[PDB]
């Protein structure tokens, strides 16, 4: 349930990317966040208590603190969202030493073990996972990815990740993903897509643009049953760019398609 965490440290991974390390009040504990679930960092900004979901990037076994990879939505940055992000600017504003209120565990998805899943109460299993995401929608996915690989080589669940962004300077857990991809070729397949190539000179070898059926066709596995699909991305993307294409790839939308 509710827990009071102090912001122990902050890290600027890039102009708009921070890594915040929060301490739990009892230094001998882990944040027992079951895989597939998130926490709410609650805070009262101005006059309302804001509630935002975040899925930590730290090991399930991390004693004493948990980390959040937060993509800061600054103001004076977007045509349509001129005043930036609420909670993200609030957290970026916090000086280290400050207190935060985490509510958890929330969620409907849980990765109980080996291919096994617990969605909205029901229990299921999968052998091939189709993880399609965009931006920070990667953290929920990176939690399962870390779980499966941790349970290696017994939990040999097959993962196919399609990670979409806008720039190569925007791929979040890149090195981590590249690093794993090299180690567990059999387990995880990684494919990036990017709206633009900031430094094409260096030679971008993945897809350029948006998520297309041609991309899903060659990077997500075949639909059917025993092939689960999980997706966490902005509304329009889940919308236009994903569900129809996966429908076209014969994935039962109901019993086989989930969004975080
Ligand atoms: C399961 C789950 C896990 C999540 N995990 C994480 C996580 O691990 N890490 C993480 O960082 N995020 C995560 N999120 C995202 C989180 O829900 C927030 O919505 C995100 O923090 C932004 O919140 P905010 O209060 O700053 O924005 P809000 O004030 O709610 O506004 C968001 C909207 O404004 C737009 N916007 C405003 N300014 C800009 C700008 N400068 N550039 C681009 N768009 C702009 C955004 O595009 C978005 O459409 C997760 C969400 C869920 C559902």
């Amino acid at each position: 349930g509710r827990i009071h965490c102090r912001l122990v440290a902050k890290k600027e991974l890039s102009r708009d990317v921070r890594l915040f390390r929060f301490s739990l009040p009892s230094p001998d504990q882990v944040l027992g966040l079951p895989i597939g679930k998130h926490i709410f960092v609650c805070a009262t900004i101005e006059g309302k208590l804001c509630m935002r979901a975040y899925t930590p990037t730290s090991m399930v076994d991390e004693i004493g603190h948990f980390d959040l990879l937060v993509k800061v939505y600054f103001k004076n940055e977007h045509p349509k969202f001129p005043n930036g992000g609420l909670m993200t600017q609030y957290l970026d504003s916090l000086p280290v030493g400050s207190y935060i209120d985490v509510k958890g565990p929330l969620g409907h998805v849980e990765y109980t073990g080996r291919g096994s899943f617990v969605i909205n109460g029901k229990q299921r299993n999968a052998r091939r996972l189709a993880m399609i995401c965009g931006g920070s929608g990667i953290t929920p996915m990176y939690q399962i990815i870390q779980a499966v690989l941790r349970d290696q080589p017994e939990d040999h669940t097959e993962m196919h990740l399609v990670y979409a962004n806008r720039t190569e300077d925007d791929i979040l857990l890149r090195d981590e993903l590249d690093r794993w991809a090299a180690e567990y070729p059999d387990r995880l397949k990684v494919w990036y897509v990017i709206d633009q190539v900031k430094r094409p000179e260096e030679g971008w070898k993945y897809s350029v643009g948006f998520v297309t059926e041609a991309v899903l066709r060659e990077h997500v596995p075949e639909g059917g049953d025993d092939t689960l699909a999980l997706a966490c991305g902005p509304p329009p993307m889940i919308q236009f760019a994903i569900s129809p294409n996966l429908e076209k790839m014969k994935y039962d939308m109901a019993n086989s398609f989930v969004v975080f």
